[PDB]
């Protein structure tokens, strides 16, 4: 399985920040910002661009956590969500996730 | 209303690329990649920390849609989704959009 398929099975280390019978979060092990944690499903799916129409409801499920997570944090200036999709996407880990990145100014083009 | 909600209205221009019961796509005025464009809920929500929790099929169908999009303008390669929220996100327009970008290797951080 995938790096983050390891960590849902407590194979690889993560200090885990919230999780619900769907999904779980931590912080991103490269930070891009003085902020940064990712958003996983537990179900598997490689990549957005395969996800089916009745994963709607778990994708927007990652933002509304991604959203209370950022709340617990402390990101009251706003933060930026970001999901990479494959090559050009700079997509690494082929288990769907979501980031959140706050605490400084973000830029633009958003990379 | 924000400029979002002036397109929806008819009232702003935009050449729509897909449209549904719940949610439209027009591209970027200032893209910053060849291929850049916004999907937008009719629903007014000013930002996504505002979001409900009743909303994230909502907020998943503007990912399925990006998604679908995508591969209807030929991003085989992979792509880039973002969602801006707040002053340090970068947010402009307060009504919740997500930003679908490709057609080039986008970079790291993403802003
Ligand atoms: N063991 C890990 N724990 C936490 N974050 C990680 C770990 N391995 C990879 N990452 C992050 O996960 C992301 C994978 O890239 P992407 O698929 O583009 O989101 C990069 O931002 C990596 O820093
Ligand atoms: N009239 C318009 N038509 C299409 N895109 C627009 C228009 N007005 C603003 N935008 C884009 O909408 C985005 C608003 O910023 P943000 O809220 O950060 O997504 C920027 O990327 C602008 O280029």
């Amino acid at each position: 399985d995938t790096i983050f398929g390891k960590i849902i099975r407590k194979e690889i280390p993560a200090k885990i920040i919230f999780e619900d019978d769907r999904c779980l979060a931590f912080h991103d092990i490269s930070p891009q910002a003085p902020t940064h944690f990712l958003v996983i499903p537990k179900k598997h799916i490689s990549q957005i661009s395969v996800a089916e129409d009745d994963d709607e409801s778990l994708l927007g499920h990652l933002m509304i956590v991604g959203k209370k997570c950022a709340a617990d944090l402390g990101l009251n200036k706003g933060y930026r969500m970001v999901v990479n999709e494959g090559s050009d996407g700079g997509q690494s880990v082929y288990h769907v996730h979501l980031h959140v990145l706050g605490g400084r100014q973000m830029h633009w083009p958003p990379g």
